[PDB]
């Protein structure tokens, strides 16, 4: 029998752990020769596993490198001009791997190039409310001064905003050992934490979904017309550097100025963590002095785009994609989510040669230069947005399968919730202590629900990976689900972007038996199966209307901190509550015709609307300045891409609103995103209704 | 048996003519009460006819009414501040209706109020081009001038709009008998021409598809966020009135300053046409003084809206949607129109009745507010916009069934070409000298096709009624049809908007035996039966792959016009004339597969490809300062709403280029609109390539 227990039981621990060494042995960096390579093996090998097409999309799309002749680096300059400390120019390499060749030395991607000289001020993790600590409460000035900030807390694109909009004139981050040196834990290569000498890689633009910088709305292909460098998106107009903590502490020790405000802006090196401007009395005529020459350049990217023909609806689409390409070796960020697809399209495979197919085309993807902006999937996406958007079933992405080896993480659209708490019931918990336990009973018990008893928790998407452009942009039911640490006792994981994220990281020290990947591909891959094959599309409407409630409560209760306001602009949440309470009555009035229902065209009928149901949560008009953030219940955080907020329209214009100098205009717009956000939930509610 | 001929002959002349006096005795202005009360009867008889549901669909818009205790009128002033001649302040009834009450005095609706004081300036038909032939040719400037403008050749809202940016403060209307006078005929009640007395109402509003001024983008519901009226969309700055030839007379008779450069510029009256500014020397003195006082009031519209639920695709939509609100008695406009509508609704229910059901499902509309901006259609198009782009099949009109008693007009989408022309050939006409003959033979002798021997003319889609939010806006295919006047032997009618545009109007003098109205109905509930009841989609995709490539030689032969700059700037059409080759081969493969295939999933899902191909032409991003006019191939023209404009996005990019100071800049975004159009052409003819 070919069915969902025929696909997981083909699945071995042992392949994913062939391809992850396969896949990790030299750097696949965006746009390189090297990762072009692997791109023409995966597809060789998807065609091979028995997918009836497997083809590359290829864009050019603006990329960043730094330049081999001239390198980047950070001072301390004393007085008469000279450079008296300098940062490392490279990660000393791990054991084994101090002769392999083209591994980018640290850099953030993008960064304009200079060589600004000035003052120090240490702004903390660089999140909104440092800044507003800084000059609201502290009275400091950022304006020309480098700002040095911790990694950690929010994605690095935003602190890089924020410290441009201070005034700033340059950026240095470093990663601190209070985020990312776990207690008692040694450092690689004989423990999992980051050395001194260890440095986070990564790109620090604000694209808000624009996918390639030159070319928003449209492909990056052929003929494409590209705006100039000065119009391109996104971009930071001041240079940015990433250093590991042996070199922040050289430049961190002799800070003076101010002391920290309090605890939470110490972190664990042996400094005072004053804010500053500047150093102490006797180093008071140092400076810093940043020097970065990196360029931008438009670059060749490949995805590799593999097709499943359904049986009975190819025309409907069901993707699972993960990115390939890697800062340097990927052995988790991405290799260790690309060997779990690799094994998920050569287990289909097995049971196609046998003669099954899927009710659902099933696309695979494995999308290029993520690491530059989501650039991959969003120029694909552009490219296909007509047939994604009237064919696209759901998306499940398939980066880092493993951050910990605690307990199982999900991010989804509440339409897959039910779909997830019934696929983890059936498989077996990999967990020591769980054994002949499912999944479900082992998450559930290490990963709570916040408001119900005997459920796990299940968290909504934000952004910061390839989902992105499916799902606030087009409206496409989009999910993900790896292997995590345990929150409570521990900021992702210590090596993230660095040259000691290897394959021996991953086999030694997260996953020896492959298990945690093996569990991973059978979610992931399970998720796949059940929505490419069940005859009812897996959503349930109903799990939507609980979640608007309490959006619409938590909303609503941050309005109520300003009751006055609220009287004198009459801003009234009673619209919202409306729509949410129709929302609520229609989805149980189509779950029960769902459940009352071989007459095909009703029953197509009723999964064009599931299918069209995420879609109807879709403005065409976009968010404010946002116009690619679509999707009116979430948007990842404007202050902190990773995260995903809830009403982001209302949410963004009741933010710091007291500081607003025109308050009737400020609640006036409040007033708006209610509006927009009552009337969107109520059109969503209405595609549900009996349709004639 | 139930099929197109039953249908066809159920459909009466006597019952038309029954129905347009019933809807013309009374005015019913949008916003008033009589025009509710005709909804409410409307509402009624659909329900009584058989529909399955009938509701009133009602929003509260901007609407424009003069002032009934301070009345509208110009005047020319002599230098002691005496007003020495009078506009009228209303058009002489008709017989029979000197009693009638709330006959709407002649105004601009939206006009702002104010009581400018000036020299005028004649500016012919107040288009770009007359504009650019006064500034540039003659040296004539309109700042601080009052404009007189004759009605004719362009959408009255684009003449305001022209005035507004030369600096005018204020713009008079006038109808030439140039232009609605035509020679031999009496004018009414003795026959079909306009009075010296008589004047054209109209709004003069450039909505760019915004729908009411105030909630652009959103239904303007019950708790609708209301723009405040400084941002509200399209109201014209200046003030506008509307006068008879009479009047106009009185007014351009004492014109002086410069002669008309040509006899282009010379109406029909007994007047030099001088441009000015001002008259001439005895009459130096005086000036010209415009009283306005119009109010803007948000006002309650209804649409009724009925259904005949489909007995197999109930979720799909095929829409016959038409206006019910009318300026006075709406003897032509819209009732002669509305007439047709009840009948047709009528004669599907007459089957209804015998058991009978389409195969889809149709919804009939009167739509309210037409003429005020086609504000009823459009908010109800934005509050069920999901509805409609998912489920949206087809959208017929049905304003005015007969402007002339000469032939037929078609305009639509090409997908409808042979839709149109199939069903024409089985339709008698009703012209004399072609009994016995099919309306195809009449309309093809009478306008034959500029480039095809033996078939029609059939015209592109431009703007200025209801099917625009259908079509620009949401990419749902859209067609027109109506009976019209020779246009070689002959600017629409002349009563147009007048009092006098009534019941006896038509049954007197355009269509005794209401045989025009009859063929009108057939052909308009024919299009609506074969799109709601044929199997297979009637669209032809290969008619869109020949008129993309007239388009595409056409843009091509405008930019050709610069070849020098062509050369500079590397301005290749290259990539828009391989992407409507591969639409070419494309669409003749899917026709083969469409023509090659009771297997309901590849017919639905090739259904689903025919109604999602129109829908691939629209761009989410919209055109450059048009976001409602989102349509790549056809947006109404940026000079004059009522002309549609092919590649309108390049067409504006090319519009005047010799004249923009950067032309690097200028040829810049020429380029980037034929990228835009090729990427759409390719992406639409991929929604017809094989799924997977
Ligand atoms: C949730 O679903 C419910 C349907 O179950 C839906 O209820 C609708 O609410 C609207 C807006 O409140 C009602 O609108 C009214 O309609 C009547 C005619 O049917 C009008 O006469 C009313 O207007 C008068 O009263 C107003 C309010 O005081 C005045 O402002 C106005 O000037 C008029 O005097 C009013 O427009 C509508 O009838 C119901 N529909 C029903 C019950 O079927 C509700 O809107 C949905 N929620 C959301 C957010 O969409
Ligand atoms: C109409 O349909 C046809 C398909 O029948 C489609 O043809 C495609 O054209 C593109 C763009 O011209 C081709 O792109 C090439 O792809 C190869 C790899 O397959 C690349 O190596 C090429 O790049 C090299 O050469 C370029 C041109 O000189 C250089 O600029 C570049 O730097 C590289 O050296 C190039 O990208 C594509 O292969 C075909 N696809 C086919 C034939 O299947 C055409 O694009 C469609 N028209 C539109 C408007 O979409
Ligand atoms: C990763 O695995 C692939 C697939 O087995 C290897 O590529 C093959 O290499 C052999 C021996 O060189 C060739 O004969 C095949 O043509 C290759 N197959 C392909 C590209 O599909 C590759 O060597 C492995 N890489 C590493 C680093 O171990
Ligand atoms: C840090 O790096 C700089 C750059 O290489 C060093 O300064 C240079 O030293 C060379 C050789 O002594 C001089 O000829 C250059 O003119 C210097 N360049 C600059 C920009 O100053 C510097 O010595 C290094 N500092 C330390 C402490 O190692
Ligand atoms: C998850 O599993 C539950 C329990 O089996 C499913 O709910 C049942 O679905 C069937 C089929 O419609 C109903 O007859 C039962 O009444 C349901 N039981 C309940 C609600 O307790 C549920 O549909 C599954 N969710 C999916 C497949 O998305
Ligand atoms: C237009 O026709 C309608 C429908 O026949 C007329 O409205 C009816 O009037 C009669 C007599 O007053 C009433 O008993 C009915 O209740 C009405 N029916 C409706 C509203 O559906 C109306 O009188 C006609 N109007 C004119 C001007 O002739
Ligand atoms: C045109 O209309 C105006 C406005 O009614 C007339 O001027 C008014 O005449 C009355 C009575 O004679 C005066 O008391 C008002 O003060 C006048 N108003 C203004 C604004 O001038 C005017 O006489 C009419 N002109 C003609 C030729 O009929
Ligand atoms: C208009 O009528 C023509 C002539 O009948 C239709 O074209 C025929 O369609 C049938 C059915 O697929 C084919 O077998 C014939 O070969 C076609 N004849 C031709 C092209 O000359 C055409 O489909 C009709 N158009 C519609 C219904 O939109
Ligand atoms: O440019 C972008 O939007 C993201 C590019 C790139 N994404 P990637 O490193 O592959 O994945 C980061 C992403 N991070 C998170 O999900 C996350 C979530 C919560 C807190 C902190 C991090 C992930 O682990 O999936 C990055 O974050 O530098
Ligand atoms: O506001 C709008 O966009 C249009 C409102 C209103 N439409 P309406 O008068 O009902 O119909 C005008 C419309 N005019 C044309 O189609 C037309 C087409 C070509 C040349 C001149 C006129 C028609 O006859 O359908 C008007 O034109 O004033
Ligand atoms: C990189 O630096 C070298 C050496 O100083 C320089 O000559 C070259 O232009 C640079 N490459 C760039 C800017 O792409
Ligand atoms: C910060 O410093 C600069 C002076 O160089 C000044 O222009 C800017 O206005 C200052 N901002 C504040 C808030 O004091
Ligand atoms: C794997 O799990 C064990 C047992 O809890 C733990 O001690 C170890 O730190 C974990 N490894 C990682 C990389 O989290
Ligand atoms: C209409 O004009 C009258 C009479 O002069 C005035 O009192 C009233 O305010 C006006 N109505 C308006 C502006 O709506
Ligand atoms: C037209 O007239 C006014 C003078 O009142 C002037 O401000 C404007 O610049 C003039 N325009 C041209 C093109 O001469
Ligand atoms: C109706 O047709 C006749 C015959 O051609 C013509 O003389 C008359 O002008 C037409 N009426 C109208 C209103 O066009
Ligand atoms: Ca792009
Ligand atoms: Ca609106
Ligand atoms: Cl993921
Ligand atoms: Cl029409
Ligand atoms: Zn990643
Ligand atoms: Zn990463
Ligand atoms: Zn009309
Ligand atoms: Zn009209």
């Amino acid at each position: 029998k070919h069915n969902m227990k025929a696909f997981l039981d083909e699945l071995k621990a042992e392949n994913i752990k062939k391809f992850l060494y396969n896949f990790t042995q030299i750097p696949h960096l965006a746009g390189t020769e090297q990762n072009f390579q692997l791109a023409k093996q995966i597809q060789s090998q998807w065609k091979e596993f028995g997918l009836d097409s497997v083809e590359l999309a290829h864009y050019d799309v603006l990329l960043s490198y730094p330049n081999k002749t001239h390198p980047n680096y950070i001072s301390i300059i004393n007085e008469d001009g000279n450079e008296i400390f300098n940062t490392s120019l490279f990660e000393p390499p791990p054991p084994g791997y101090e002769n392999v060749s083209d591994i980018v030395p640290p850099f953030s991607a993008f960064s304009p190039q200079g060589m600004p000289e000035g003052d120090l001020v240490y702004v903390n993790y660089a999140r909104t409310e440092d800044f507003f600590k800084l000059e609201r409460d502290m009275k400091i000035n950022c304006s020309g001064k480098i700002v040095i900030a911790r990694y950690g807390k929010v994605f690095r694109g935003n602190k890089v905003k924020n410290a441009q909009l201070a005034g700033a004139k340059g950026v240095i981050l470093y990663s601190d050992p209070a985020d990312y040196f776990a207690p008692g834990v040694k450092s690689y290569p004989d423990g999992w934490n980051l050395p001194g000498g260890g440095v986070q890689r990564g790109n620090i633009l604000n694209l808000n979904g624009a996918g390639d910088p030159l070319t928003p709305g449209y492909p990056a292909n052929e003929y494409a017309y590209r705006r100039g460098i000065a119009e391109a998106v996104g971009l930071p107009s001041i240079p940015v550097h990433p250093i590991g903590y042996y070199d922040a502490q050289k430049l961190l020790e002799k800070m003076g100025g101010s002391a920290p405000p309090d605890s939470s802006w110490r972190g664990s090196l042996k400094v005072p963590y004053n804010v500053g401007p500047g150093f102490t009395g006797n180093f008071s005529t140092q400076k810093v002095k940043m020097h970065i020459h990196s360029t931008n350049e438009v670059t060749r990217i490949y995805n590799v785009i593999g097709t499943l023909r359904g049986a009975v609806e190819p025309d409907r689409y069901v993707i699972l994609g993960g990115h390939r390409d890697s800062w340097v070796f990927g052995g988790i960020d991405p290799q260790s989510g690309a060997a779990v697809v690799h094994e998920i399209v050569r287990s289909f495979g097995t049971l196609k040669k046998e003669g099954w197919r899927p009710r659902r085309t099933i696309l695979f993807a494995s999308w290029d230069a993520e690491e530059f902006g989501l650039l991959g999937s969003t120029e694909w996406a552009e490219e296909n947005s007509r047939l994604l958007q009237e064919r696209g079933v759901a998306y499940i992405n398939a980066d880092s399968s493993i951050e910990g080896n605690y307990t199982l993480r999900v991010d989804c659209t509440p339409l897959m919730y039910s779909l997830v708490h019934n696929l983890t019931k059936e498989l077996k918990s990999p967990d020591e202590g769980f054994e002949g336990k499912s999944l479900y009973e082992s998450w559930t018990k290490k990963s709570p629900s916040p408001e119900f008893s005997g459920m796990p928790r299940i968290s909504k998407l934000g952004s910061g990976n390839d989902f992105e452009v499916f799902f606030q942009r087009l409206g496409i039911a989009s999910g993900r689900a790896r292997y995590t640490k345990n929150w409570e006792t521990n900021s992702g994981y210590p090596l993230y972007h660095s040259v000691y994220e290897t394959y021996e990281l991953v086999e030694k020290f997260y996953d020896p038996m492959f298990k945690y990947h093996l569990t991973v591909a059978q979610v992931r891959g399970g998720m796949v199966f059940e929505l490419a094959n069940s005859i009812v599309l897996p959503f349930d409407c109903r799990d939507y209307a609980v979640v608007l409630r309490k959006y619409a409560d938590k909303i609503y209760s941050i309005s109520m901190k300003h009751p006055q306001e609220m009287k004198t602009y009459s801003v009234s949440f009673d619209s919202l509550f409306s729509a949410v309470k129709n929302f609520t009555e229609i989805a149980s009035k189509f779950s029960e015709r769902l459940q009352d229902f071989s007459n095909p065209i009703v029953l197509r009928m009723m999964n064009d609307q599931l299918m069209f149901l995420e879609r109807a949560f879709i403005d065409p008009l976009g968010l404010p300045d946002r116009p690619f953030y679509r999707h009116v219940i979430y948007a990842p955080s404007s202050h902190n891409k990773y995260a995903g907020e809830s009403f982001p329209g209302i949410y963004d214009a009741l933010f710091d609103i007291e500081s607003k100098v025109d308050p009737s205009k400020a609640w006036g717009e409040v007033k708006r995103q209610i509006y927009v956000a009552a009337f969107t939930v109520q059109a969503a509610a209405e595609t549900l209704s009996e349709v004639a």
